[PDB]
């Protein structure tokens, strides 16, 4: 683990990390996708080799010797608040078991079921809370990689609370 767990926030390509592993904020089908998916798809392509997981879990596929872990966040389009709220807290419990088994130091990661998965609504504080949440109890860095220029203010500002 880490010599002094820390939480940190970077406005920049999660595909450009400079962590031991990646988080990607995949859908369940394994396919390339938009956004960060598709960033982690043109970097990792190796990655999506039986990456499908159904959502609310996370699979991990290593590109080489990088681990990938595709978590899938639930599309609140399509979810009730009530059943997406528990997908996505549980999406994040899989990847603190995944982080976990695999003994790395520090990982990168996005703020699932954000943007086009978010229904239309801003869910920085639902999401950042489970994020902290299911990391909380694990000692690696975690560096949490966004593209709001007022996510990134906000991201840290809730990280400096907690300090
Ligand atoms: C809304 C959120 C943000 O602004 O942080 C957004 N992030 C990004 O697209 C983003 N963040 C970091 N590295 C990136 N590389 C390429 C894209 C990108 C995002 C949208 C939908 C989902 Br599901 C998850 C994350």
């Amino acid at each position: 683990g880490a010599m002094a767990p820390s939480y940190r926030v970077k406005r920049m390509d999660i595909a450009k990390n400079d962590e031991e592993c990646v988080v990607n904020a995949a859908n369940p089908r394994g396919l390339p996708g938009d956004g960060v998916c598709k960033a982690v798809y043109k970097k990792w392509p190796e990655s999506f080799k039986n990456s499908a997981t159904p959502v609310g879990t996370a699979k991990t596929v290593m590109c080489g010797t990088y681990p990938v872990i595709h978590a899938v966040g639930p599309n609140f389009s399509n979810y009730t608040e009530s059943e997406g709220d528990r997908e996505l807290a549980a999406a994040y419990r899989e990847v603190a078991k995944e982080v976990t088994r695999l003994g790395v130091n520090s990982v990168a990661i996005p703020l699932l079921s954000t943007g086009v998965y978010s229904g239309g609504k801003d869910r920085l504080t639902q999401s950042l809370n489970h994020l902290f949440t299911a990391m909380d109890s694990t000692d690696a860095d975690v560096v949490i990689y966004c593209r709001d220029k007022e996510w990134e203010k906000k991201i840290s500002e809730a990280i400096q609370m907690r300090t």
